[PDB]
């Protein structure tokens, strides 16, 4: 009952060096089969006391071989734009804006890859994604090419193929861990809406030691070994079975045409 | 040297009370052309403090009289769709995913009215933007029916048009009064880009009493009567000539088409 995903990678390029390898895309794609199955062998860094939660999602992915209409296609597109920056606002998934349009999304997942994204506010930021639900137009991930696969242009503590793995999560509808509180909010008052995640103040960024408390949630603390906190590549190993749950309900909904 | 601006505004209905009258549409156009111009009774209210702050943005809106291919239009669309809600993902901008595709956006201003938005996170809001330079399908501003217009399906605190006043200072490339940081931040930290909008801490909600003190600010305090913050429409009555500027530089650069 393995869920196979047909992937397009859209590399949109201005300087030729930004134009990345098949190899280092066909790195990330390997990774991906790797932690959307728990054959990732940086499981083992999981505390024991949740040793019992980590979750096998049981999805695959390939580089699709037929193209929207139907002639063989590599899985990649690559675009030359004279944009020097994306934003969250989706230009790159526009050819009229310098990106590239989306190839069908009942079909495939989309996967953009530029050089320098930033938020609405001009925060550097390595990836975005559209939960489920979102227009056809717009759906799938974004990554910047030096936080997308494990060779290449791939720079740590960035290189281990987990930005992607992060953004494919709430593309099946995961939330971040800590529940992204607003400013003004309680940092312990909002949910991620998965009960075997512990509640968690904020995100946690490098590389915590373990445990790391907040919100009471002691002597165990933060899971933030979890895809959808913020730690580096290295840190960030499992998903619970709680998550898939709702990926689950994700395929089984909104995502069923990909059953 | 008044800039006018066409604008169209496509109502999105699910039941028929959501298909707003002509009436409640036309009393909201009718806000803008005061809150805009610096006509609004209620900028009485600004503390005399920073009455040499307030702005006469010399920027007002009508409805188009002719559509994209020069036919004539009342410069609403009405669209019915089995979609019960809407969120920032931009589906009530695509006629794909239940919604109404954009004008040119080079030649309206898109004002989006359905009956529940939310955030990708599942937050209940009044309304969203998109800022200058973002792809053009999905450029313009979204509100929510209750809280557009003045009369009709429009309910207290959200009854003064306020909501899309916010809503278009974005667009003509306003942010956040407070800086947006995000929660971990330093609330003192962060810009709105503007000198004269005083240094301010948090957003502020409701109804606030003269002066509050945030950042050091005293003894004025926060700008809360400011549109560009959060609080409830009776008390938000202001641009400032900082914010003027900035608007000019955006109808000057990415919104030229407009002059
Ligand atoms: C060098 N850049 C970073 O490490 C930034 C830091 C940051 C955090 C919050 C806001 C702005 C910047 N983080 C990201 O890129 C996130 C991805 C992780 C896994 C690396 C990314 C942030 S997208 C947002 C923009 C605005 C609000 S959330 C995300 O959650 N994607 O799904
Ligand atoms: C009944 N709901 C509300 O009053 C919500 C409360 C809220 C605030 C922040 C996040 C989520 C909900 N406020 C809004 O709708 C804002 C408009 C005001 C002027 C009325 C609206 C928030 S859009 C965002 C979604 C996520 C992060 S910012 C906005 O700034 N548009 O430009
Ligand atoms: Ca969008
Ligand atoms: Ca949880
Ligand atoms: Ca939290
Ligand atoms: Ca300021
Ligand atoms: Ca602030
Ligand atoms: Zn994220
Ligand atoms: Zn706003």
């Amino acid at each position: 009952e393995i869920v196979k995903i047909p992937v397009v990678v859209h590399v949109v390029w201005n300087e030729e060096e930004e134009n990345i390898s098949d190899a280092q895309i066909q790195s990330q794609i390997d990774i991906l089969n790797k932690d959307f199955r728990k054959l990732n062998s940086d499981v083992s860094q999981v505390p024991s006391v949740w040793s019992n939660l980590i979750a096998d999602l049981g999805i695959e992915f390939f580089l699709a071989t037929k193209d929207p209409n139907g002639n063989q296609t590599t899985g990649i597109t690559r675009t030359q734009t004279s944009v020097t920056f994306f934003t969250t606002s989706d230009e790159v998934k526009f050819a009229s804006s310098g990106g590239e349009d989306a190839w069908p999304a009942d079909r495939y997942l989309n996967i953009w890859v530029c050089h320098v994204l930033k938020s609405e506010i001009g925060q550097d930021i390595l990836g975005y994604a559209q939960f489920p639900g979102g227009p056809a137009e717009t759906d799938g991930v974004v990554i910047v090419d030096a936080a997308f696969g494990t060779t290449g242009t791939a720079l740590p503590p960035f290189d281990k193929g987990r930005t992607a793995t992060h953004e494919i999560g709430h593309w099946l509808n995961l939330y971040h861990i800590w529940g992204d509180e607003l400013r003004f909010e309680d940092p312990c008052s909002r949910s991620d809406e998965v009960d075997d995640t512990p509640n968690q103040a904020d995100p946690n960024f490098g590389a915590p030691s373990y445990p790391h408390v907040s919100c009471s949630n002691g002597p165990n603390g933060d899971m933030f070994m979890n895809y959808m906190d913020y730690v580096d590549d290295k840190c960030m190993v499992m998903f619970t079975q709680g998550q898939a749950t709702r990926v689950n309900a994700c395929l089984d909904g909104p995502r069923s045409s990909f059953l």
